[PDB]
């Protein structure tokens, strides 16, 4: 095939394996060296302060299978180094009857077996596995392994009675799933349960949730408690923590709860970050983050959600997490968010961005699939002095409201997300930074106005503050990865409250997805203000477009323009007039970002392989 | 429990694990250090002249499961040393999706991958597996591994296309089984196929059989040929080598062909041992040895058989092995015979002797199950100058006859088996040998006459030649493991041609088997003789009783007397009179035999373990 990016693309399906390896590939973020990746796993801050990140991995293939933990480490979330051992960059792989079908997601007990960091993970064996299939007990169990070398290798507990797997009995019949154990400490839950520990005999300092659901009756998050402090074999089932209905939706701001949960976690946050109080901090909020499946017509039937919850203690010594309000962690092509504690009272979240090639047309030509999102600090976002005339404000859909004593202003609380400052500092410092003059978008505004400085490649960031009239019908935003013939348009339309990514012209290559992305964004109007403001930040990284609005709304998507010069960026304006003006300020472009994998050459493909005719016989993995 | 062997046994089911480890345990033969063992596998003579023996092994359990290769070596078939590596005495174990359900039987390519000894073995995965179940393609495949350290460890080929497993497609639909690859070189088969290699393109110097059958339509031995010399991935299916009918029997001397073959092998022998001619040696005979299942009402539904065959070349470049005559390799509690070449033009065979505790009542108390037989030289047994008035002679059931030119005498040919001379020499040399005076059994003979010298423990051998009148109705034999209250009786009754082992009084412990064993023995009468002779040799080794008659008939069984003094032996006589006399000569007792595992302590138990509740969930292994 021809790789001439100055002319229209040919038939790229004729290209060899990994011939398009560098063409669309992110450079400034976490990604496997090659092949298939999906969910983050095994995330923890090591004793030396560095971050260990695992991920679901299938090297030398471009579909899921033999799923293993690949791993790497970083001192700043931003520049990474691969582990290299006897299995390359893998550190846990299928090896025993109980996990031979896949080492699924798992999470870290920092002070575990013999004092070592310990992973509790879903060990899978044979049989139908899935929320739409007739799964049986044993197919998904939960197992332990520990590391004596800070994540370079893991030792599994032995197979058998009183050893691995450590959790195998289904807590209810007819489960849709039983996976993704999330281990956490919780002074809050310990305080709530302290008066009931005689009922259950579970007194350990670690809790674990397991994600699943019940056939025909919606998703479930099951809560376990470590039976005894310092002992890791026995985990006592308390009860369902979160119970939702079959394809239940809390509404337009909240996705859909589907039929089954995946990768659920539990945290507690306050306005500064992570909160480790027992309930005494009145500014702190309990949150659950979770994926749902089969409640969405597109995006691989997957919603990455979160909910604020109020805990109630049941008479049998378990906890009901009652949903107070419910939102979306990312509105685009991402899923499988994991969060973990970081020193300085932080909780950091990261997810997986899948490709937009669902028919698997150019995956072999790429030689890889998937990347992470950026790493995000979670916190309680608080907006003070909100005007009660903010449209829709008292729906309290994915936020809560608290009136002032006099009823004239409102305090809004919701989940905040922002890129970790280490990454922003490194990006800015390594980039060519252009601080741009403010622009009034009025009757003279073109549909597209290129920035006065332009990117030089597909690795850049941009930010801007868009000030709108309170009754505007104008739209504005950013165009990125743009030439005359290919471009991706990011619009906000305050009248509809919709942030969209229009991808009809994103690429000349017709096999990639081109559906319009959509997020809801609430501009909380401030008392006394005669305008409302959207702070919009965009990261462009190969084919990833990752959008953040108001440290609250995130939308990750993909664009694969063919032409070498489809790298431009600028401002979008629609329906701006002399009377309906959009003021854009705080404009800045960072060109270049950071080389996130400095030790890797440009092409880390090792080729692709086929599992052969037995893949279809076993029926577990696609085989390629 | 009480282990007082001077009084009646108590309730031994109350005894702890491995508390009866030494009580009944063989000392003079090949046996695992502890736990479950079954079939011999991976047998070969190493470059240094020593013998490598593998076996199906499940350490720390007393039922089958996670089946692996345990291994040991010997310079004389008799004194053995265990391998000791990272997995103890195991050297191959389930580790990959293709073999995670068990590393089943396999055999050796001496000059294989990169010139190293290479095993071709049955790699098993998930799904129904068995001749009475609905097995599917993929559940049993055939895979390669090689050793760079003379059997201390094995490296498997990688999983995938053009790698492991190397044989996976079923040659016919609806197989009852597809396992136990037997690799061999054959100048005979090469010569037969040389004119047809254009039809199949298979020209390699190794052949392999795979054992199985077809549902409802009997057993099958499938023949493959290595496609190209020096290359080990591609094996071409030629056709069925042996085809038998559903529960077909050739008769009383020949067991039953059942529904499915296991552990089948192919060899060529002459009167001296192994024959490596191309067909030019007129004294050589082609043989197949094979196990059959579900054609027997007892003995675990298993027959260990052999057949002499005449090869025919089919038009499609395959071989039909037409059965000429058909016999039994061992008439007792043994199965899974494997044979292998040994320097000096020898073919040596060894099998597995199972316990007689089929309800698994005292297996945990033993802490082990199973042993090998002794190692046996195979050869063509030729008897000259046989009288045509030998009863039943021209049935030619498990032998062939060739008349002299004048029709007055017959040459008889059959399969010969004898204990390897290395073992007999070592046994005799380490024993207290008593050469006993000949005994005429007549009207004065007691039912039981103790030998003039007695054994001192349960480890001894005895031999004798019993001369009978041509029209005798007398019976005689040996009693072993004998006190007043417990004993095992080995009888030959020339009038019925039956060799029996009567075990009604073998033990005071009622849970062990007590059924009478039976073999057919043909005393070929010699021209001019006025008598007929049975040469009977018996090895007593813990609980094993292994009987050989006339270097032809073998019968392995088990006896578990409780009393410490149930060790005696002597002569049996029934219906001997002044006129019907049995002359016994060549009588000799070897007391002690050899310590076959000199580096092992008396108790090599490591305890027993339970796999836990997941064993029943996975449904593959009993779990204990
Ligand atoms: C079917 O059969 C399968 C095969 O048998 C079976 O799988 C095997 O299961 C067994 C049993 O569970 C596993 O055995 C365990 O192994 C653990 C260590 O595992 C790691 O290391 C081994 C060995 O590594 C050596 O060899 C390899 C290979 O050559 C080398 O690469 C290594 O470098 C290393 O080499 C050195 O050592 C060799 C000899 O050992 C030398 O020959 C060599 O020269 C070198 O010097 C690896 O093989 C393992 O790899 C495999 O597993 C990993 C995942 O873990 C995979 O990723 C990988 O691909 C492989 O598959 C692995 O790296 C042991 O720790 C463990 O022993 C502990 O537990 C048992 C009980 O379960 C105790 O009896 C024992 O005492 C140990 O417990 C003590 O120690 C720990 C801390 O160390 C404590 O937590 C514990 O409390 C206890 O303490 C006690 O003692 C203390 C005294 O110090 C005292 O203070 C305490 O108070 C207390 O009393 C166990 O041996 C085996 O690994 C499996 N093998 C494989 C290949 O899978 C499978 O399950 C079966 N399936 C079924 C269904 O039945
Ligand atoms: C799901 O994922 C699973 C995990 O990824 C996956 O299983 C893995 O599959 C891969 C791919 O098939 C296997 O990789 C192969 O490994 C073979 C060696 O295997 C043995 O050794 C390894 C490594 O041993 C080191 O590490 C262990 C663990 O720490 C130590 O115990 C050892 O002591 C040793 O340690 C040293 O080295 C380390 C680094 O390597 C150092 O860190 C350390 O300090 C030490 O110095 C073991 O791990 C293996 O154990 C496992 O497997 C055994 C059974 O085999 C089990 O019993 C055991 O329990 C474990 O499970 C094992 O002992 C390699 O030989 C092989 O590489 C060859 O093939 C590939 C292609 O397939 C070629 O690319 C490569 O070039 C090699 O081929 C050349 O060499 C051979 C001869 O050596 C030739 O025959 C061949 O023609 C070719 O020659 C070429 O080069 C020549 C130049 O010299 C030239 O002359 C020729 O012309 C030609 O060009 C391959 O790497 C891996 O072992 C599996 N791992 C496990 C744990 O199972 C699984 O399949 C997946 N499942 C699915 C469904 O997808
Ligand atoms: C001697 O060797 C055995 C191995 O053979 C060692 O382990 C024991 O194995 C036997 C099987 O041989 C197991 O028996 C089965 O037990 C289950 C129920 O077990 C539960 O209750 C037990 C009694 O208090 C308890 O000990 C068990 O605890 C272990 O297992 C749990 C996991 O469940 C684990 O968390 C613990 O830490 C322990 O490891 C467990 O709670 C029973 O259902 C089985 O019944 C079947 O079989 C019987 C007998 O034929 C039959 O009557 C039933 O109808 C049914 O068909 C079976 O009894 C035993 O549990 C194992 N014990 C263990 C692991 O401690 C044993 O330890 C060795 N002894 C010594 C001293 O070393
Ligand atoms: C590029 O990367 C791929 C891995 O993705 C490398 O391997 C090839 O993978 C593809 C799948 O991506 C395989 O395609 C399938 O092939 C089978 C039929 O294969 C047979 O015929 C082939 C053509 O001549 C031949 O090459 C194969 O030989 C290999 O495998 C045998 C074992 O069977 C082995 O013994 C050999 O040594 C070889 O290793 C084999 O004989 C086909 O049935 C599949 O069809 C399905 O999918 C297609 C596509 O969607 C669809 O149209 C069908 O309807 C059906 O659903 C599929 O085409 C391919 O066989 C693999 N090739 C190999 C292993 O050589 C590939 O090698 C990499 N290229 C390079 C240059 O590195
Ligand atoms: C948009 O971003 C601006 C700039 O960061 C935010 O304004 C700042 O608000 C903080 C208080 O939290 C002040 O300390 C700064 O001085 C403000 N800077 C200004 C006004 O330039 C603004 O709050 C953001 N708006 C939204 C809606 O998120
Ligand atoms: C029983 O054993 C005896 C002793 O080994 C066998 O008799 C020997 O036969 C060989 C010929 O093959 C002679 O060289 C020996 O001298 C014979 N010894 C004798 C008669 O004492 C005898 O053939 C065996 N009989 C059977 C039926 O197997
Ligand atoms: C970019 O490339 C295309 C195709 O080579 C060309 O037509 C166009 O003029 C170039 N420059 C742009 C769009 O600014
Ligand atoms: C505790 O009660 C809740 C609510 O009825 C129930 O769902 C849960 O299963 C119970 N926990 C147990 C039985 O451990
Ligand atoms: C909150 O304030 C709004 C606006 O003043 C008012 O309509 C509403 O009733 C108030 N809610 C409460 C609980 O006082
Ligand atoms: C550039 O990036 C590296 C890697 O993250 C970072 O450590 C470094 O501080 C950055 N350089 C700057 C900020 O000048
Ligand atoms: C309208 O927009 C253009 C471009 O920003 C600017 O030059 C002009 O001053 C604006 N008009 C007013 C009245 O500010
Ligand atoms: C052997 O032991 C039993 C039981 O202790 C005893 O009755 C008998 O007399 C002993 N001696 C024999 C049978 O020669
Ligand atoms: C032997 O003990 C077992 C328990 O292992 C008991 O069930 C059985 O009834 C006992 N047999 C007796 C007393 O005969
Ligand atoms: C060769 O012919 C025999 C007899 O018909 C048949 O059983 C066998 O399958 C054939 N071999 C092939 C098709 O490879
Ligand atoms: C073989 O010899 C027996 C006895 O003399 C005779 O009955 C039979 O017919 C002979 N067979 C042949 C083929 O000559
Ligand atoms: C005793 O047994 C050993 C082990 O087989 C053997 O090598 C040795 O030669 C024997 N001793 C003799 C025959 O005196
Ligand atoms: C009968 O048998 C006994 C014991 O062997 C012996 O003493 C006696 O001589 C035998 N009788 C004859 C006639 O040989
Ligand atoms: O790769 C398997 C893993 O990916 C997920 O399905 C999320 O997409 C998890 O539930 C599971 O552990
Ligand atoms: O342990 C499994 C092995 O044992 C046998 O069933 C014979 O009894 C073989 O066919 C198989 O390879
Ligand atoms: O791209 N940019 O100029 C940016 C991006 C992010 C940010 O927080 C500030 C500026
Ligand atoms: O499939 N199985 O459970 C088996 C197969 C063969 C055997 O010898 C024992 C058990
Ligand atoms: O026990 N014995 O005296 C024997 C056993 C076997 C043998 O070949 C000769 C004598």
């Amino acid at each position: 095939c021809s790789l001439d990016q100055t002319v229209a693309p040919g038939n790229l399906t004729l290209c060899g394996n990994a011939t398009l390896f560098t063409t669309f590939r992110p450079k400034a973020r976490f990604i496997a060296p090659e092949g298939w990746m999906n969910a983050p796993m095994g995330l923890y801050q090591r004793a030396d302060g560095s971050i260990h990140a695992g991920y679901q991995s299938h090297p030398k293939h471009i579909q899921w299978g033999n799923i293993s933990q690949g791993a790497a480490y970083s001192s700043d979330f931003t520049s990474w180094t691969d582990f290299n051992g006897s299995e390359g960059y893998k550190t846990i792989w299928p090896s025993q009857i109980y996990d031979i079908r896949g080492v699924f997601d798992g999470s870290i007990i920092k002070e575990g077996i013999d004092g070592y960091p310990t992973i509790l993970y879903t060990s899978t064996s044979f049989g139908p596995l899935g929320a739409t299939l007739n799964e049986a007990e044993g197919t998904e169990t939960q197992s332990l392994a520990y590391t004596t070398d800070d994540g370079a290798s893991w030792i599994k507990l032995g197979y058998g009675a009183g050893q691995n797997p450590v959790i195998y009995e289904w807590p209810e019949t007819n489960l849709t799933g039983f996976r993704d154990p999330y281990v956490f400490q919780s002074p809050r839950l310990e305080a709530l349960l302290a008066n009931t520990t005689s009922i259950t005999n579970a007194t350990g300092d670690h809790f674990a949730t397991i994600s699943g659901g019940v056939h025909g009756d919606g998703a479930r998050l099951f809560l376990y408690r470590q039976h005894t402090t310092g002992e890791f074999i026995k985990w006592t089932y308390l009860g369902p923590l979160v119970t939702t209905g079959y394809k239940e939706s809390y509404g337009e701001w909240s996705g859909n709860y589907g039929i089954n949960f995946e990768t659920a976690g539990v945290t507690r946050l306050n306005p500064a970050g992570a909160a480790w109080d027992n309930g005494s901090d009145t500014t702190a909020v309990d949150f659950v983050t979770f994926g749902t499946e089969q409640g969405r017509a597109d995006h691989q039937n997957h919603w990455p959600l979160w909910a604020a919850v109020d805990y109630e203690v049941r008479d049998n010594g378990s906890i009901e997490a009652v949903i107070a309000y419910s939102g979306v962690q990312d509105w685009g092509r991402s899923y499988a968010y994991a969060s973990f504690p970081v020193e300085g009272y932080r909780q950091v979240s990261v997810g997986w961005i899948y490709e937009d090639d669902d028919n698997v047309i150019l995956a072999k030509q790429f030689g890889y699939q998937g990347a992470f999102t950026l790493f995000r600090d979670l916190f309680v976002k608080v907006v003070e002095n909100v005007s009660p005339s903010t449209p829709g404000l008292f729906e309290q859909a994915s936020w809560s409201t608290k009136n002032s004593t006099d009823g004239m202003s409102v305090t809004v609380t919701t989940l905040g997300q922002r890129v970790v400052p280490e990454t922003l500092a490194a990006y800015k410092g390594n980039s060519t930074v252009s601080t741009l003059a403010p622009v009034m978008l009025n009757e003279s505004a073109a549909a597209y106005t290129p920035f006065s400085s332009q990117p030089t490649d597909r690795f850049y960031a941009l930010t801007g503050s868009f000030e709108f009239g309170l009754n505007t019908t104008a739209k504005a935003g950013f165009r990125v990865l743009a030439s005359e013939e290919e471009y991706t348009d990011i619009w906000f339309d305050p009248a509809s409250e919709n942030l969209t990514v229009v991808r009809t012209a994103s690429s000349l290559i017709k096999s990639f997805g081109n559906d319009t992305e959509l997020a809801k964004v609430k501009l909380y109007e401030i008392v006394g203000a005669e305008s409302k403001t959207l702070n919009l930040t965009v990261f462009v990284d190969g084919s990833v477009i990752e959008i953040y609005a108001n440290d609250e709304v995130a939308l990750s998507t993909r664009a694969y323009p063919w032409l070498a010069n489809s790298t431009g960026a600028g401002l979008l304006a629609d329906g701006t007039t002399a009377g309906d003006v959009v003021g854009v300020s705080g404009l800045e472009l960072w060109d270049g970002l950071v080389d996130a994998w400095p030790a890797r050459p440009a092409n880390t493909s090792q080729g692709l392989v086929w599992d052969g005719p037995t893949a279809a016989m076993y029926g577990l993995f696609a085989g390629y």
